[PDB]
């Protein structure tokens, strides 16, 4: 939608809204994903790696998808080939940075490793890294959790 910065609590502009566009072309952003909760994937549609990798985001997906979650992956490789190919049978969000791996929001993240993962819950809220989430699967099911008066 648009990259504002709010603030209140925890940290002013914790929430980065990624606007990159899906196979299709529809320009993708965190704001637009917020009807569920958002699984940030930055990976390479090019890599054995991204195979496995996307394996176990399958495996969340059948979990809690059906409650009001998505996937939001963004392909940092380069390569509309594979991309393309992989991405035209994928279920949920598939999308392509503009650099991949010198992507300007890995820069804003000082993520520098990737691939990476990070979470974000309804609101579109930045949850927490892939390197801190050694749990994301209690992790999305606790942001869901948010419908028992709470935030889970």
């Amino acid at each position: 939608m648009s990259l504002e910065i709010p603030e209140d609590k925890i940290k002013e502009a914790s929430i980065i809204d990624i606007q990159l566009k899906d196979l299709k072309g529809n320009t993708r952003s965190l704001t637009d994903l917020k009807g569920k909760v958002v699984l940030i994937d930055f990976t390479v549609y090019n890599n054995a790696m991204s195979a496995a990798h996307n394996l176990a985001l399958r495996e969340l997906y059948n979990k809690y998808a059906s409650q009001g979650f998505e996937i939001y992956q963004i392909s940092l490789d380069g390569d509309e080939h594979f991309w393309k190919t992989s991405a035209d049978n994928l279920p949920w969000v598939c999308v392509r940075d503009a650099n991949g791996a010198y992507s300007s929001y890995i820069s804003l993240y000082n993520v520098t490793n990737l691939p990476s993962v990070f979470l974000v819950n309804r609101n579109n809220e930045l949850s927490a890294r892939g390197e801190n989430i050694k749990d994301l699967d209690e992790a999305i099911k606790k942001l869901l959790e948010g419908h028992h008066h709470h935030h889970h």
